[PDB]
């Protein structure tokens, strides 16, 4: 029992976060075969981030410009690419560490650990989702550029995240990989901002499954509604729209409690338009929404990774 | 900016988790050097733990009675020895992946992260306080015993927690990495249940002083309170006594927000008595107690480990 904002084991990406440093600028990079990923924004200044021309700025650029470190032991770089917003380096040395590992564009409502770093070495772990207006709510500070997100499932890290900036409201702002931007962000020092964001709604639903499935049911009723009906409540109050897909997904977690999905609808209705009346949730005051139903199965039946 | 419940990074500890198999049970061990760490009840089926006497059970027992598993290898038994509510396994293998290490026994109130694992394989990390009644609210199923809570200093990883049950209310319950028991519990199947827990007010107000460091100030106000007088109303929310020390600890955070450690104690006691009215601090509609000083210095500050 009990029901946590559960993260991935990060050994498998701790072994793989290095130091990349550029005139003044340094952050962090990750390490995979020959290769370091970093955010191209090392090549740059303050001043630069203004208004900045990469393909310029990196064409004055060497290999010999660019300092790896990875512990104690410096990497010579002997190669470098730009791919999208992402720097690619590459070193004269395989890292041993290198896990299985793949890369993965994920969609909004997902959720991924993320290894927040400074100076190439890992200060935490935590859980993140992916908001529907493509920011996560993370905890980064100067110097986490760099500092990446993923995924494991058996043996194999699947990144998706590598952090880029922090927008005015404190939420943080990143690219896959490839160095594709989730959301319409750009790495630069301009008027942008988060856009509106919207509640989970599928996300929240799987959380009220986990509470059922750890004996929380005093939010329960005997009400049921259509998938029509429902959405009309979600638009009124900023939740996502629930697709037939969502509620397909939710099927194991439904099976498994024995409520059908449009009556967690109905239950989750209610608390909506009366509020929890000072109950709580899982602990929680509030509709958690940064759980997905793979989370939730994967606490509630206690799936491994090696 | 961002404020998490941030683990430490898992990766020291993931190479210690080995499988301990003794009889039809298996569950979790702490490999270092040449021991093993495991929970004593391991030797026990169901029946014994009604009234089990450990001295006599164990006594039957040989040291091929123990399977110790590590990935693919399997370790050799070659002691065997009972340390209060632990055995201690000698192998003929020292942990080539020993980190540098520390057994220590928290006090209430303190945090730690837990590395839950089932058959010797990690899966997931978060963070986790001893309770002021002894118990935490963890994240455990079957399977889970010998999975560890624990800090890391610099190199250093401080174990302080070894999963042994759960109790009837689904808080969790264990020892210190020596075999003592965080409060009054044993490992026997009988009516024992958590007693009346309350809230770490130290904690409580750490975490304020995060909330503002990351620019959230609506809870506070121009008065201020007596210690004395505090604790009046501590004591009426069931919230702990906040002690001189108390006031000392919070005295960096104090300066660093220019807010008075009283001040934020007036600030708390017109949250306790008003409520949020609708509100939320750092994304919680409740009051955060499980977060330390030391933890908010750690996450809004960047201090990282290797
Ligand atoms: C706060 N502001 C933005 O993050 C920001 C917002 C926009 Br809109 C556009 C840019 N932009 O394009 O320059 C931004 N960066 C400003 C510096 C950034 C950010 N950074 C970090 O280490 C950092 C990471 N996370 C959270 C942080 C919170 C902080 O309070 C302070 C720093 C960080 C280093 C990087 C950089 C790039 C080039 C040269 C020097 C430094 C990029
Ligand atoms: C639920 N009940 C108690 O945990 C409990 C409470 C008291 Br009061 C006394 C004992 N007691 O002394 O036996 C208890 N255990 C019952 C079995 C325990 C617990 N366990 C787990 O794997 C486990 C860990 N965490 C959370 C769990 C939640 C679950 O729903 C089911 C299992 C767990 C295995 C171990 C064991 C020992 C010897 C032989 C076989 C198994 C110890």
């Amino acid at each position: 029992s009990g029901f946590r904002k559960m993260a991935f084991p990060s050994g498998k990406v701790e072994g793989c976060m290095v130091q990349v440093t550029c005139g003044t600028t340094t952050l962090n990079g990750l390490w995979l075969d020959d290769v370091v990923y970093c955010p191209r924004h090392v090549i740059c200044t303050s001043e630069d981030m203004l208004n900045p021309n990469y393909e310029d700025l990196l064409i004055r650029k060497s290999n010999h410009n660019f300092l790896v470190q990875a512990g104690n032991v410096q990497l010579r770089v002997i190669g470098h690419s730009m791919q999208n917003c992402v720097l690619k380096l590459k070193v004269d040395t395989a890292n041993p560490k290198t896990p299985k590992y793949k890369f993965v564009r994920i969609q909004p409502g997902q959720t991924f650990s993320v290894l927040a770093c400074y100076n190439g070495s890992p200060s935490g772990v935590y859980q993140c989702a992916m908001r529907p207006n493509f920011t996560i709510k993370g905890s980064f500070l100067n110097g986490s550029c760099g500092s990446v997100g993923f995924n494991i499932d058996y043996d194999c890290v699947s990144f998706c995240y590598m952090h880029h900036m922090e927008l005015p409201t404190g939420v943080h702002a990143g690219t896959d990989l490839e160095g594709n931007f989730y959301g319409p962000f750009v790495d630069r020092q301009t008027a942008q901002a988060a856009g509106t964001d919207t509640t989970i709604t599928v996300n929240v639903l799987a959380w009220l499954y986990a509470a059922v499935i750890n004996g929380d049911r005093w939010f329960l009723n005997r009400f049921t509604t259509t998938l029509n009906d429902f959405n009309l409540v979600a638009m009124k109050y900023n939740y996502e729209p629930l697709t037939q897909d969502h509620v397909d997904i939710l099927g194991p977690l439904s099976a498994q409690t024995g409520i059908a999905v449009l009556d967690m609808c109905a239950s989750l209705k209610e608390l909506l338009q009366n509020g929890m009346n000072g109950r709580t949730i899982l602990g929680s005051a509030l509709l958690e929404d940064e759980f997905t139903p793979f989370d939730v199965v994967r606490q509630c039946s206690g799936v491994t990774f090696q």
